[PDB]
């Protein structure tokens, strides 16, 4: 699994639940096309986005869809989305993952690249 | 000064400065039309962006070149960009960025 | 002003106003003396409290109330307190801290 | 496993391995006991620190040794150590997961409480 994505929430100290999240990949005329998207499970983690062979060299955009997940909530956050956007794989296959705390008026992303 | 942005370095302990940033408003065909732009002064503080008759409420995009900061430092980052994209509602505006080389944390203060 | 402290809260998106700390600086036997203490003022900041001859090189520890400030809001929260501990070096000191229920960030400004 | 620690480095966007941490028991007489210590492994966690049985109700301090992971990398950091100190186990038993997220300058600290 070469990107995986974990949301975490920091007012219910509970993994982040059904938090729905597009990934762009950036087309050779510089527009975003669709590349995956899913949503997260009960541990807060979103597994096979896409595999080795599709997930080439480009620049990526995680577009995680805070707002919908804080309204389901009755929260009214700050945000529209979290956005992460990265070049992949351009010294090789790496495998991301990439880590997002939420609250309703800020969050924090990181990420982790092994090989 | 209806939208201020600051922005810090977690691995010097310091103001991030000479980062540059672009701010986009949402058009009604979804497209990002540019809105305002900057450096971040000594103290990692962009101020004058806007102004309150301007700042209509509406979807905006604050694009912070970060991976441009980190190069100029000579650390390779993970990031292009961090990018804090919010709607202004009517019911001022600190928009802060705490970045570290394969993670930022973004956070808003709106007061009065 | 050697020492500054600010607190945010990423709840509301607001300063944390009202929130009570309390500084201790390491004795030659390990223990914790006082050292100064205040409460964060209407913008999350609290200035004052020490003075540059007074803040002498040494171990510090920002022992804020985080714990009293989510629960005047209602909210149960995790952590007791936030600890920052940190060697004052002579090689101006922003403590920031940004709060919420079952998290928190600090980083430190070390400036001129 | 009812008290895990996940410690991640925000400069190398990789798992902080080999972070020693020490966890105290506040005893009846205000003072911090020691209750358990270990350093994590090569995914970044520490599994093992106590069990069901001994983890009762208390205040508890995890003190994670931030300095001596980032000198051991030749960084000179701000801080001594990250310190979480929190009431546990006050409601029934529960499994805690500290995270924490390193920078020479900063950290954030989150938990996961699952019941
Ligand atoms: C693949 C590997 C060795 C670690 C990746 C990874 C993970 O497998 C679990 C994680 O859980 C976490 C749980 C938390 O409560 C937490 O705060 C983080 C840190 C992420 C932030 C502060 C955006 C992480 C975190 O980054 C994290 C994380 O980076
Ligand atoms: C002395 C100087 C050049 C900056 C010190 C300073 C400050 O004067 C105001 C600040 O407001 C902030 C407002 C925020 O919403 C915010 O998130 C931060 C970042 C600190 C965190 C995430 C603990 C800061 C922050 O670090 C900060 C900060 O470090
Ligand atoms: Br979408
Ligand atoms: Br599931
Ligand atoms: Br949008
Ligand atoms: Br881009
Ligand atoms: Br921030
Ligand atoms: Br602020
Ligand atoms: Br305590
Ligand atoms: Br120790
Ligand atoms: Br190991
Ligand atoms: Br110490
Ligand atoms: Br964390
Ligand atoms: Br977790």
């Amino acid at each position: 699994c070469p990107l995986m994505v974990k949301v975490l929430d920091a007012v219910r100290g509970s993994p982040a639940i059904n938090v729905a999240m597009h990934v762009f990949r950036k087309a050779a005329d510089d527009t975003w096309e669709p590349f995956a998207s899913g949503k997260t499970s009960e541990s807060g983690e979103l597994h096979g986005l896409t595999t080795e062979e599709e997930f080439v060299e480009g620049i990526y955009k995680v577009e995680i869809d805070t707002k919908s997940y804080w309204k389901a909530l009755g929260i009214s956050p700050f945000h529209e989305h979290a956005e992460v956007v990265f070049t992949a794989n351009d010294s090789g296959p790496r495998r991301y993952t990439i880590a997002a705390l939420l609250s309703p008026y800020s969050y924090s992303t990181t990420a982790v690249v092994t090989n």
